[PDB]
């Protein structure tokens, strides 16, 4: 439950797994003002209701 990964300030893209270990990237629509702006930061994907936890 709740996937954990990191994004990239380059173009913003939180990485995580959907099936189990499938390296998949996803933007941070949750915080359009506090989205991932760091490299290899701390962000978790919540498919439960589509909402990442970008730093």
């Amino acid at each position: 439950a709740k996937y954990t990964g990191k994004c990239t300030k380059s173009k913003n893209e939180c990485k995580y797994k959907n099936d189990a270990g499938k390296d998949t990237f996803i933007k941070c629509p949750k915080f359009d003002n506090k989205k991932c702006t760091k490299d290899n930061n701390k962000c978790t994907v919540d498919t439960y209701n589509n909402a990442v936890d970008c730093d």
